[PDB]
Formats: C-alpha cells, structure tokens, sequence
C-alpha cells in the first residue's frame, strides 16, 4: 500500500481502489493471509461498541436477554432441515480434526444459530407462562462465499447480533419484527447518519424458513449498488413445526410458537464508510468517532511556542471538562499540514487551529471535517459552539446521503425506463405484480442487455413500506399483468 | 436432569454432582452435543456483561483500546513457532473443508493470538513513538484437551478477552503485567467475592514464549483442587525475536520490543460458583445478580389480596426508584414456599416477605439468601436497609470464602508432612529449591503415592509474591537442596 499519507484514487473515478485506501491509510482495518477476514482496528471497533452499546440498550427494553451459545454445530442438528435455509451448506466451514487426529463426527461453524438455539427451546418452552422467549447474541458467524469478498461488506468471517424470539401469537411477534426494524434504522441513522429504506423482500429472495423477510436497504450511489444494510424476519411457526418448539396455551391447547429473528453485521460500519468518506479519506459522524476534536498549534516563532501550548491547553481542559474526547497534536516532529491530512484522514469531525493571530484577538479557528468550513470563535465561546458544531456535523451527513439517495431513486413504470435507470448506476422503483417466477427471469435477462467482478444482474431489493400511490390499470414492467405493488431493483453488493 | 425443583446432592457429600445440579437447575448453562461445549444462559451471562464492563473501564484507563481479530489462522503462522507454546497443536482445531469442497490450504481456529496478532505488529511498529502499542479482544478461542471437560472451569470453546502490549523497555512492560493482574483480583474480589493469590508459575508451568508467568490462583476447599483463576505473563522480547518486532528507539539504534499477554475466561464465573454456592443452590453477590430483590406475597384470605398487592407494589416502586432492579413475584398459581426455593435457587441476594402481620405493623421480613437470617424492617427504611444488606452480603460472601481458602491452605516443610496435607484436600505452601527437573519427579511420584477422573498429580501451582519469611538453613521438602522460595503446590483442574 503506497502513499499511506493521503487518498491516490478519487471516490467517483475508481470507487474501489479509493475505499481500499480509506479504510487502511484511516487504520480502520488490515488486510489478512485467508480472504475475506479482516483486522478490525482500535478505530473501526470503537465504531462497532458504540452501535454494540445503542443496540443492546433498546433491545434490554424490549425485555431481550444476551446470550452466548456454541460456536459449532452438530452435522445431525445443522442438515436436520433442508427445508430451511440450507444455502448455506456449501459455505458451512467444517472442522475435521483436532492435531494430528481426526474428528470422529465432523462439526460445522455456525453460519447462524438458528439450529443451535431452536434445537434447545423445546426444553425452554413448557406453556404459556413460558413466553415470549427473547434471547441475543453478540458473536461472530463465518460464511464461506466465492462471490469477491468486500471489506465490512461481503465478509467470510464477520461480528454482528442476532436476535432469536419466540411468541404465544402472530401479532406479538410481527410487532417485534418491525420494532428491531426500527432500532436498524436508528443504528444507521442516529450513529452513522446513513439513510436506509425499509420494505419486505420478495418471496424469491426471502429467508430460507420465514414467513417474510423484513429489510433496511442502504445505497451507494457512487458505483450504483444496494446493500441489505440490516434484516428481520416473521419466521411464524416455520421453524416451531421443524424443532417442535410447543407450548401449552391458556386454554390447555398445544401450539406452534411464532418467531422471529433479526442480524446486523459489521456491514454497518462498511456502509457508513462509503456514504460520508471524501477524496481527503475517512468522514465520521460525530458519534462514532473516539476523538470529536484535534488541536493542531500552528506558530514558526520560537518565542510564540510556550504561549500557544498553554493556549491549545486551556481548549484541551475546556472540552475535557465537558467530556468532550479530544487530542491536542502537539508534536514538533511534524508540519502541520501534515498534521491536516493526518486528522482529516483519520475522520476527527473538528479541527482547531491555534496561532499567534489567535492569542492576540483571544480566539481560535474552527473547521469542520465534512465541508472544510472555517471560522473564528471567540475563546470563551469555544465550547458551546464545538457542540452545536458537532451535531450540525451529524446533521449535514445525514441530509446530504439522503440527498445522494433520493438521486439515486428513479420511478419509472415501463421496461425500457427500467434499463436506462438500471446503466445510469440508479436504483429503480417501478411497478411489478410479485410473481415469483418472474425473478429469475429478470436477474438473468438483464444481466444479458447490460453489455460493459460483482454480480451484474437486476435483483429485486426489497418492496418498500411506504407505498406511493398505485394507479388503477399500472401494468407489471416486465409481465404486462395488473401490477400488485411498487417494488424496489438494482444491483446489489 | 431430575428433581428441577431442587439440588439433591449436598456440595461436600458429592460435589461434581452439586455443581451440575446447581448450573443448570438455576439455569445458568444448558448442555450441548458437543463435548466441552456449553450454553451460556442470561443468567450466566449478565455475570460476564457485568465483569466485562469493570475489566473494560479499567484497562481504558491503561490505554489498552479494543478490537478484533480473525477467528482462522493459517498452518504457516501458527506451526512458525515451535519454540513458543506449541503444546497447543494437539488440542488446535483445523476446518479441512466448506459444503463439499475441501480447502486448498487447512485453517486453524484460535486457541490463542499470539501468532495472529503479532504477525501484523511489525507493520504497526517502526519506531518508539509508535509504543507502546495496547491491544485488547473480546472473543472466543477454541482448545481441544481430552481432559475430562468442566462447565466454565475446562471448556473446549469459551469466551475471554486477551490482552496484548508491546513497550520500549522491560521497566514499562513489567509493570503493565502487574497492574493487569490486580484487576483480575478486583475482577474476582469486588464482583464476584473470591479471593485469590498472586504468584509466580514455576519454569516448568510456564507459558511457552514467556519471560515469567504471574498468576491468581483460587482454590476450591471442598475438593481440595486449585484453578488458575487469571494469567498475565511478561514475554520479554522472546516473542519479538520470533516476529522480528522491532523499533528505532530514541537514538537511532533498533531493539526488540517487551511484551505482555494477559487473559481471564469465564472460568470465573465457574470459581464464583463453586466458592459460594450451598446445598439450596447459587448464591451470588448482588453485583453479579440482575435482581437484586425479589418480593414474595404471603397470605391466604381473599380479602388481604388486594391490599398486600398494593403494599408489595409500593416496595417494588421504592427500589426501583433508587435503581435497584428486583422482582415481584405475585403469581397465584404458585404456593409461597414454591417461589422461596425457586429464587434461592437462582441466587437472589434478598428477599421481601410481605403477609398480613406486616400491613398492620407497617413493616416487611428481608432474609439474607447467604445465611437465611430475617429481620424485620418498617417500610419507611426498606430502601436504606435493603443497601446496606446487598454491601453487607458481599463483605460476607468474600470473608467466608477467605476463611475457607486460609484453612485450606498449610505451610509444612519435610515431604511426609506435605503428602498428610495433600491427601486432606489442602493446598500445601512448602520451601522448594525451583531446580526443574524436580517438577516432573514431584508429579508423577507424588501420584503414586496418593492411592484412591482428574489428574491426581501434585503440581506447583505458583510461587506466591507474598514471602513468608525463609529460615536460614531450610531445605528445599524434595531435594533437600537449600530453598529459594515458599511454593504452594496442589492438585489442579
Ligand atoms: N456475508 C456477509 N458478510 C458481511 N456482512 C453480512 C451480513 C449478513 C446478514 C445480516 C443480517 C441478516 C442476514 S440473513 O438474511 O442471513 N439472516 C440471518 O442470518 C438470520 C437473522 C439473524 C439470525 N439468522 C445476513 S451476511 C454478511
Ligand atoms: N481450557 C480452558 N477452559 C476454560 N477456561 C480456560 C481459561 C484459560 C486460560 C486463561 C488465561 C490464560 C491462559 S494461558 O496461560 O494459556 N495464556 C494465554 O492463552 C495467553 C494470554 C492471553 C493471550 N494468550 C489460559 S484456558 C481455559
Ligand atoms: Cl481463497
Ligand atoms: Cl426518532
Ligand atoms: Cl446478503
Ligand atoms: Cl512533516
Ligand atoms: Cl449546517
Ligand atoms: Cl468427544
Ligand atoms: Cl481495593
Ligand atoms: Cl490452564
Ligand atoms: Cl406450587
Ligand atoms: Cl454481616
């Protein structure tokens, strides 16, 4: 990796190799001997125990209790479903041996825990008093995917949560489902300042055993790719039928109980990096960022330095003192443009400049990360308006990426709109009548008229919840059948 | 499992039964198909999330920063070392395989990062301003032992956090290695009421790559078997040489970095468990326990029904208030000695007994779970009562664990009297010259003598940094050589 002081690729001109050097030359991650794990660094975990913190924080009111279960899983437990999602079979990883000797039955890594847990909650579930069951785990899943891997994105190894309930109703547990939706886009918005679309994914893409499968969807307008950014799926009594999970009702009836489950992936963080980061590297929310302000001295005369040191650490104490983190970078070793580029590629939201102008007028200058914008700011002043600067930060990042996404949401209604939007890196919305047939035959159909690495063809994302108006005789884009609902397309990481 | 209801085995009459029945009855673990593996219920692991977030703000503090590492590694970074601690290539776990196609090149799991993380160091590490260098996980690690598996004491798959630092000089790194240590005796003294003693592992226990292994070592009396509870070894630049870690220093001249590795498991909530559970079941310090209270009804006329609900209710309303969480139990499908038993069992530091002789007398009955001691409290100084019976508790639980682990431990001097110790399930501190070869004689002819599972073996378990005074002529209780030091020595898990 060349140039580790700055971005050699421009975002738009080559969007792969600029986030290659993002997430290294930021010291987000380190790249490893397997494909497809990666070292998250000191800087790129403090992202996730912030989002880790928020998360368990709401799901503790929704009365879910962490967990930790088995990271392998019997071969009898795993394959017991083929009904289920067995897709992942062929990237279920399996130890064989232990040393020199050899297992005597091969045991797999969980890809998820769906049969680790629901093997046991029969034990768990005896009657009604029993439920709801609700359990999480913070862990780490491995899926072996030949498809190109992607840091934070497409990952063989890859943290996350995932959350596993358990319900006397049907209505119950989708309330759930879509409450976890919620604290997805929370997660995204509130702590990334990442826009996400949420809608129901069509029933060729859905979870193996759900019932449905609930979805935010982020985008990078950039390259012209969705990412199933969060997930949470009503899997009703699918999987209760296939573990036998029973449990006497009020009434002395057995039943099915109907479950859910919900995963976000440190694919959060990846997303995030793409939707803020510039040509000058990493762009952070606020919230996510350990250090929110850098206190850069800039002076040539040796007789300003012992001024501007106590100067640059009265800012220090004052920010400190309100809990706000900062570093005050004063190593002589450095220029201070270097130190500049080093901070803005580190992501620090702020940046105060201090100088013999400054000592004088009792002031500093002030500048934002996201848009360079600089001003003075009387030395008394400094501390209220970093804050009111830094949630201004939090929300000009969010505002511009749902400005970039709207762009990149084109409604249109015939086929040939369709593809003119799909070649133009757009993510399209048009009327389509859900039948499952027609999914295979459009992702290889237009995989075949987009002439000129990721999978080139035009998956249904996901059918959104906020519905604009159907017309009465919109025909289906692709079918010509009456068109059942407004549904989301494009390519997809 | 039978008899949920209860423990029906007492802790000294069969003790290996005891801890089964209590673990699961108070459902803290379920077992699993896989040998060595278990679940982590909540119950278990809200005692983890507590412990986590102590040893996570501390270590803060040491500007030790989190973060994450891959779970695989490959054969050419791990079998690099044969000089380090290879001694965990027979227990190393290898996938051969995903779906059905076998991998090109096998992949190990991590019994340990040593060899992951420090692979990547030379690359973090170019000169003294880039130390020290403090890395911490919060992972899971995977060991394969044929040894006879123990819930939370010996598991093939448990969760830990492993620390990991590198320093310009022996003086920094020492000193790192000591101070972690005494936050795992924080770790086990303030959450979980057990105490422990620092040592020294003699050369022959040491840890493979280690300059010296320091220790806390628990000791559970009733069958006389000592645990180490916590490890911080000091690698010195042994485990540099072997990673080429190097750095320029202040005077241009490059050396050898000085590192430490330190980790501590879920073993301790195993220690905490046996240390104070008792015939009824768990018992926990409150610090440990999500309810701190639980308040049970008590009556039998219909017509107090309404005004005891109330009167429990406003003593769950005044704990709460002060943030103490805690239960109420007013289930009426239950009878009140049910609940009693089933809330001892799941180790609830206190309870509230409310009946009808406390309406009138304006007062409630609070029973320590650690002694069964009532008292009457008037509901005006429940709160302040109920605080100073939760510290109360803990001063408790620790004292008594600590008279137990003193008279469990003897300090002799000739071998007979060491083997009359040993026999009486003792942990015997006698002088020891440290000469090496002694250590396997010591174990294996020590096991011949102890006639009539787990090792039998008497092995040196660490050399305590608190000295007895040594007498002038005193000879080692094997050799006869002079001694060096007082070592305590015992059967282990
Ligand atoms: N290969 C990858 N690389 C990087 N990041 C990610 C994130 C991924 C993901 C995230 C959420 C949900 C799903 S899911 O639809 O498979 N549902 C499940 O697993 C269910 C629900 C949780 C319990 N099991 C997948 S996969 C992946
Ligand atoms: N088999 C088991 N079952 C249940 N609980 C436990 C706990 C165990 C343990 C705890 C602390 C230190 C050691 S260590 O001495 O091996 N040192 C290392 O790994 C170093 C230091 C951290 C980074 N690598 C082992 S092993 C084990
Ligand atoms: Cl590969
Ligand atoms: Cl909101
Ligand atoms: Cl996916
Ligand atoms: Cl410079
Ligand atoms: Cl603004
Ligand atoms: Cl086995
Ligand atoms: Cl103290
Ligand atoms: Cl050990
Ligand atoms: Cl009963
Ligand atoms: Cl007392």
């Amino acid at each position: 990796h060349s140039n580790i002081l700055g971005i050699t690729s421009k975002k738009i001109e080559n969007f792969s190799d600029w986030y290659t050097q993002v997430i290294v030359k930021s010291e987000l991650i380190e790249y490893y001997d397997i494909s497809g794990c990666y070292i998250l660094r000191p800087a790129a975990y403090y992202i996730w125990e912030c989002v880790q913190a928020f998360f368990n924080k709401e799901i503790k009111k929704l009365n879910v209790e962490n967990s930790y279960f088995p990271l392998f899983v019997t071969k009898n437990k795993l394959e017991k479903e083929k009904n289920h999602i067995e897709g992942f079979s062929p990237e279920v990883a399996w130890v064989t041996k232990y040393g020199d000797s050899n297992l005597p039955e091969e045991i797999a890594i969980r890809p998820t825990s769906e049969t680790i847990m629901y093997s046991v909650f029969p034990k768990w579930i005896r009657s009604y008093r029993d439920l709801p069951l609700k359990l999480n785990q913070w862990n780490t899943v491995v899926r072996w995917e030949f498809k190109q891997p992607t840091p934070f994105i497409r990952t063989r190894e890859f943290l996350w949560q995932e959350g596993h309930t358990a319900h006397k109703n049907e209505e119950e547990a989708v309330k759930l489902v879509f409450d976890i939706l919620d604290l997805y886009r929370r997660w995204y918005e509130e702590y990334l300042a990442v826009p996400i679309i949420k809608g129901i994914k069509s029933e060729g893409e859905k979870f193996g055993g759900a019932n449905f499968t609930s979805t935010a969807e982020a985008f990078i307008s950039e390259n012209g790719r969705a990412i199933q950014a969060a997930t949470s799926h009503y899997l009703g009594t699918n999987f209760a039928k296939m573990f036998k999970i029973e449990f006497e009702d009020e009434n002395e009836v057995k039943q099915y109980v109907h479950q859910t489950s919900w995963g976000c992936t440190t694919r959060s963080i990846g997303i995030m990096i793409m939707t803020h980061g510039d040509d000058k590297g990493l762009v952070l929310p606020p919230n996510v960022s350990k250090y929110k302000v850098v206190i850069v001295p800039i002076f040539y005369k040796t007789t300003d330095e012992n001024a501007i040191h106590s100067y640059c650490k009265d800012i220090e104490k004052i920010l400190k003192n309100a809990q706000i983190n900062c570093v005050y970078d004063d190593r002589a070793s450095y220029s201070p443009g270097y130190k500049f580029n080093h901070w803005e590629l580190r992501g620090i939201p702020i940046r105060i400049e201090v100088g013999p102008k400054d000592l004088q007028n009792n002031s500093c200058v002030i500048v934002r990360r996201d848009n360079n914008e600089k001003c003075n700011v009387k030395k008394e002043s400094v501390l209220l308006e970093t804050q009111q600067m830094l949630v201004d930060i939090h929300k000009n990042l969010f505002l511009k990426a749902k400005k970039k996404l709207d762009d990149s949401i084109v409604q249109v209604t015939s086929f040939s709109e369709v593809m003119n939007a799909l070649n133009k890196k757009k993510m399209v919305l048009a009327p389509w009548c859900e039948d499952i047939a027609t999914e295979e035959e459009i992702k290889k159909e237009t995989q075949r008229l987009s002439l000129n690495t990721l999978s080139g063809a035009m998956k249904p994302l996901c059918i959104p919840l906020d519905q604009p108006p159907m017309p009465p005789n919109m025909k289906c884009f692709w079918s010509g059948k009456p068109a059942k609902r407004w549904c989301l397309f494009g390519r997809s990481y």
